[PDB]
């Protein structure tokens, strides 16, 4: 059976514009030239995000009626470039005429005829304003760079918008406003229009009130305009309009295109505008959100709770002894980002895995989005989740349940419980609880949905699936065969020709597309795979993925518990059975590490094996710098050494021929895709990681492995392998080649760690020097020197000379008045200027975090400089929510870049522009740990710990507690208010909120901080290093940890009165060893493996005595 693709059947066209609609008149794709104007494509069940709302005010009510789209019940006529919507609302006849003119200008002309006392209109439009590619790739990210300027025009508010991230060279533009009626209020983000409450009510919150008239620069670019209120007794007429320009290189300063708009307003098409058939839903109601559980219900279903989060004494979330995190309804209605989770199949932990299965789900009834097998972009069965508020709610796997006469789509449950192996939703019904579980199979490429009525009551269900079978919805035809209760789905390819999926469905279910939702049984979307299941108290759908066609029979039985238990052991072993305990009350911070470790282990494992996140659904590839940080640090900390060796070989095989640097990112599977343009820090990371591998393992053989390169343009193997050592030599030449003349100052080139600080021109590219890059290069080439020492003496000597020269240029050029400058700009020896240093008095930015922490971490900063670094942090960068990247925001003047690219283009205060990018705060922790500053280090660890965050950082707004957040951003509506009131961040006088979730190096590098740097357990070549940096409160606390395959119990004692720094005892015998080198403090102890293990055979409780 062949599934066709959805094509939007209403197709309006006019000079350089194609605007398409679904048959209910819902927006599909509005394209002007090559710019997509809307943010979200409509779907055949929900319609589209945009609308026009008629509201009617009475003495005891307010009513609101959508005028367009399939939720309006308007009839429709169309021409070549016109739609006419007609209908009535109470006592008002309306017509809405949509005009697509030749000018990249559209109108919604509204005519109202009737009697009523008080009415208004609300205009509502989601806006993307990017290429189709950019909008589809990430709506949220596109929104971040879409800057809105508000003016008063002839008819009140007019919203102008400039897209500040280049779209195929161009900076596109929108303008929206009203004609013939005053817009008396406006909003610019979907959070303002729909509100968080939408996630329960399914009703846009703004419809009950006035728009706020504030420009909120967030992630749901969404323009709303509210008319002045009016009486009706007769006919009233007015319009809304939009203008799209594909290139507006200047910043917005005023309302433009007034003459053009007047010309476009006079435009009407000559052709007949004729009736078209409009489909209508049949027995489909409003969505069903659960009633909220009260205290006694929660107590009943979850008798065993820990780490309870409460606000105003209402329970928001908690953890359980069985390693679950549970989220109550009320919490989801207070988090701006939607609670969600990623499931992933276990793999062999000694090799780079292939064909890993994964699925994403969210608390608000998105049960399974983006089911993939291997490649998280291309090898996909179910469509991606999009947005934040579930306005469009048809993606992936959804469930309809019959309540009374009507099928009703499940949205918000009473509770959502996550475990690393699965997600459970609890929906309160009338005298029943419906329990939905979506869970991963152990050892099998499967995700299973289970639906179960707690009281064994029967119901009718339709389970819908937005298929892709490929990277995108609506892109390709689908082969669907059915044998009994097994469906097989495959595309109708080049690198995964056997790609297929199977679903086992319940035994007397019926199969359709969206036809069953409609009165006429008309198919509109043929790729909506619908499963109607009648009169069942329970059922399941088993979903299998096969990237290489290794099809396996279904099991008879699919049991969540067994999977849960197998994954729990997998995760325990993954973190070497980490567990903190004490005889007395364990400290809260330890309790937080026990609860978070396996969650961060899961997040890190996803980042490694199945690279994608919640907001960042588009991934698939390894980032070169990323795989060297998050996964490698996680795996080196936990002794997954064979895995790191394999990672590193794969990594080196992706080095690019000719240029001999690395791509920014690359697919690690059979898809030859990479980004050959890289930032200037990227080359250092494979060099550092291989060195850290060699130091940890003694495995110098890796340097003799014969490994290929990839071609720049095609990402194909070059079939000219060389030893990894020679790979390294070539990389190192590229570094030497970046010396500025007369110096060993490494050119900035494409940028450093901070992806928002790409150089805005060629001169800045050539002549900037990043102090962080410089420090990283020094550290990397020193580590390289040591790692290669025993193998190639001469190269090791050259590496030493290089590191030394880089060190000398660092001290000689990048430091003034004891302050390490963020950057030096050097045209030549005669023309030099510090930036991100106090001397740059023309700039607002005088201090940069990155070099301060890298220089400490590398032991490059001498003790004095390192101590100065910490003072600079305390005085200029430390905030209650963590340490900031800079002491002031980057420039923003309407979106054109001057020095830095994306940092100067982002309209939204978020991601790196927030200045608290958590990854960098974790490096701060690493630096503190190097300096032995245990009180600052543990305090910093807690400030970014999502568990009970709001109890610890009073101005932090709550967020999902069992997942990593990548940034912390002040609640500032725009860049100008951010700059003006920046100091509020330092004193906690503005609230801060969480950024993007899960997909980051953060969780892995956090885990390393915990284990290696603070608890102080590090593995070396036939040695264990013991070097705790802990507080008095860890005194009497024990870490259980598996060391070289042996479970040990490290009990901490903090003794300020010791003669020595460190002492390690087993059965009262002091373990012999050597002190570690550390220029800032007394070093830890290196104990031989055989000695350590021998001691552990008799008494595996090791007592560590440490003085701060
Ligand atoms: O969001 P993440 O993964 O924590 O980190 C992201 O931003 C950082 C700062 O620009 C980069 O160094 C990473 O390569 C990128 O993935």
């Amino acid at each position: 059976g062949i599934l066709k693709t959805l094509s939007a059947p209403i197709i309006l066209e006019n000079s350089n514009s194609t605007f398409t609609f679904l048959p209910g008149g819902d927006n599909f794709e509005w394209i002007h030239e090559s710019i997509m104007i809307n943010a979200f494509q409509g779907n055949t069940l929900d319609g589209s995000t945009n609308n026009l709302y008629l509201r009617i005010y009475k003495d005891n009510s307010l009513a609101f009626y959508p005028l367009i789209g399939m939720n309006s019940k308007s009839t429709i006529k169309s021409g070549t470039s016109t739609l006419i919507f007609e209908g009535t609302a109470e006592d008002i006849s309306y017509t809405v005429t949509f005009r697509l003119t030749p000018y990249g200008i559209w109108f919604w002309d509204i005519s109202l005829s009737g009697n009523c006392n008080k009415a208004d209109i609300i205009y509502s439009q989601d806006i993307g304003v990017g290429t189709k590619g950019s909008v589809n790739s990430n709506e949220l990210y596109l929104a971040q760079y879409l800057g809105h300027s508000i003016f008063q025009g002839d008819y009140g508010y007019v919203i102008c918008s400039r897209q500040n991230m280049a779209q195929g060279d161009l900076f596109p533009y929108l303008q929206q406003g009203s004609l013939g009626i005053r817009s008396i209020a406006y909003s610019t983000d979907g959070t303002q229009f729909f509100g968080l409450s939408y996630k329960k009510t399914n009703i846009p919150e703004a419809l009950y009130g006035d728009l706020p008239s504030k420009n909120k620069q967030y992630e749901l670019a969404h323009t709303a305009l509210q008319t002045e209120a009016f009486s009706l007794s007769g006919t009233k007429q007015f319009s809304f309009y939009g203008i799209c320009k594909t290139n507006h290189p200047e910043v917005i300063r005023e309302i433009e295109y007034i003459q053009e708009l007047e010309k476009a307003y006079a435009y009407h098409e000559s052709g007949e505008i004729l009736p078209v058939n409009v489909p209508t839903l049949q027995n489909i109601g409003a969505p069903y959100a659960s009633s909220r559980w009260d205290a006694k219900q929660v107590e009943h279903y979850f008798p065993k709770r820990l780490l309870e989060e409460k606000e105003e004494e209402a329970l928001l979330s908690f953890f359980t002894p069985e390693k679950s995190h549970v989220v109550l309804q009320d919490k989801e209605l207070t988090t701006e980002r939607p609670h969600g989770h990623i499931l992933m199949t276990n793999f062999d932990v000694t090799k780079v895995p292939q064909g890993v299965v994964s699925s994403t789900n969210y608390m608000y009834g998105a049960f399974n989005c983006q089911f993939v097998v291997g490649n998280t972009t291309y090898n996909k069965l179910l469509s991606n989740h999009r947005g934040l508020l579930n306005i469009q709610k048809d993606s992936g796997q959804r469930i309809f349940i019959k309540i009374g006469d009507c099928y009703r789509q499940l949205t918000l449950p009473a509770a959502y419980e996550m475990n690393v192996a699965g997600s459970t939703w609890y929906y309160q019904l009338d005298e029943d609880v419906l329990i939905i579980t979506s869970f991963a199979m152990y050892n099998r490429p499967e995700i299973v949905l289970k639906v179960q009525s707690l009281g064994h009551k029967k119901y009718d269900f339709i389970v819908t699936h937005q298929l892709t079978v490929g990277p995108n919805e609506y892109e390709n035809e689908i082969k669907l065969t059915r044998e009994g209760n097994i469906l097989q789905l495959s595309p109708t390819n080049h690198f995964y020709p056997e790609l297929s999926f199977r679903m086992r469905i319940p035994e007397d279910c019926t199969l359709s597309d969206d036809s069953i939702f409609f009165h006429n049984n008309t198919t509109i979307n043929p790729s909506l795979l619908s499963i109607e299941i009648l009169q069942k108290s329970s059922f399941d759908i088993v979903m299998q993925g096969f990237d290489t066609g290794n099809v396996i029979p279904f099991l008879d039985q699919y049991d969540y518990k067994e999977q849960l238990e197998a994954y729990r052991i997998y995760y325990d072993q993954l973190v070497c059975n980490f567990k903190l305990s004490a005889p007395d009350k364990i400290p809260l911070s330890a309790e937080k590490l026990n609860a978070i470790i396996h969650w961060y282990a899961h997040d890190a494992l996803i980042h490694f094996a199945s690279p994608h996140g919640l907001e960042q659904s588009g991934g698939a590839a390894w980032g070169t710098r990323d795989v060297c940080q998050g996964p490698i640090e996680f795996f080196l900390t936990t002794g997954h050494f064979d895995l790191v060796r394999h990672i590193l070989i794969t990594l080196y095989s992706h080095q690019i021929e000719g240029g001999f640097e690395w791509p920014q990112w690359f697919m690690f599977d059979h898809y030859p895709i990479h980004q050959e343009d890289c930032h200037g820090d990227v080359v250092f990371w494979p060099l550092k990681a291989i060195s850290d591998y060699i130091q940890a393992t003694g495995d110098t053989s890796i340097l003799n492995e014969l490994v290929d390169y990839r071609t720049a343009k095609d990402a194909l193997p070059t079939n000219q392998p060389e030893t990894i050592l020679i790979h390294i030599k070539r990389a190192v030449t590229t570094i030497k080649n970046r010396y500025l003349s007369g110096t060993a100052l490494i050119s900035y080139a494409g940028g450093d760690w901070d992806d928002t600080l790409q150089p805005a021109n060629s001169e800045l590219k050539e002549n900037l020097v990043s102090a962080w890059t410089q420090a990283l290069a020094e550290q990397t080439l020193e580590l390289l020197c040591s790692a290669i020492k025993g193998i190639d003496h001469d190269f090791s000597k050259e590496l030493s000379h290089m590191a030394n020269d880089i060190r000398t240029s660092f001290y000689q050029y990048l430091i003034k008045d004891g302050v390490i400058a963020g950057f030096l700009y050097r045209e030549s020896e005669e023309h030099m200027k510090y930036m991100l240093h106090p001397d740059d008095t023309e700039s607002s930015i005088h201090y940069r975090l990155l070099p301060l922490t890298r220089s400490i971490i590398a032991q490059l900063a001498d003790f004095k400089l390192a101590t100065r670094n910490l003072e600079i942090i305390d005085e200029h960068l430390a905030c209650p929510d963590g340490v900031r990247l800079m002491d002031h925001p980057a420039s923003y003047s309407g979106g054109i870049s001057k020095i830095f690219l994306r940092a100067e283009q982002a309209a939204n205060v978020g991601r790196e522009i927030s200045l608290q990018y958590v990854h960098a705060h974790i490096r701060y922790i690493e630096a503190l740990a190097t300096m032995g500053l245990s009180k600052k280090a543990w305090d910093a660890l807690m400030r970014i710990n999502p568990i009970l965050l709001t109890d610890y950082v009073p101005n932090a707004l709550t967020r999902q507690s069992n997942v990593y957040f990548s940034s912390s951003e002040g609640c500032f509506d725009d860049r100008y208010e951010y700059a003006k009131n920046f100091d509020k961040l330092r004193t906690g006088d503005i609230n801060v909120k969480g950024g993007w979730r899960l997909y980051s190096s953060g969780p892995g590098i956090y885990i390393r901080r915990i284990i290696a740097d603070l608890l102080g357990i590090r593995f070396g070549h036939n040695v264990i290093h013991i070097d705790p940096v802990v507080t008095k409160e860890l005194d009497g606390v024990t870490l259980q940890f598996t060391c070289f395959g042996k479970t040990v119990f490290f009990t901490y004692h903090v003794d300020d009165t010791m003669d020595k720094h460190i002492c390690v005892k087993s059965n009262n015998n002091i373990l012999p060893g050597d002190n570690l080198n550390n220029i800032y403090r007394d070093g830890g102890i290196q104990i031989a493996k055989d000695v350590f293990l021998s001691a552990a055979m008799s008494d595996n409780n090791f007592h560590i005595y440490v003085k701060n």
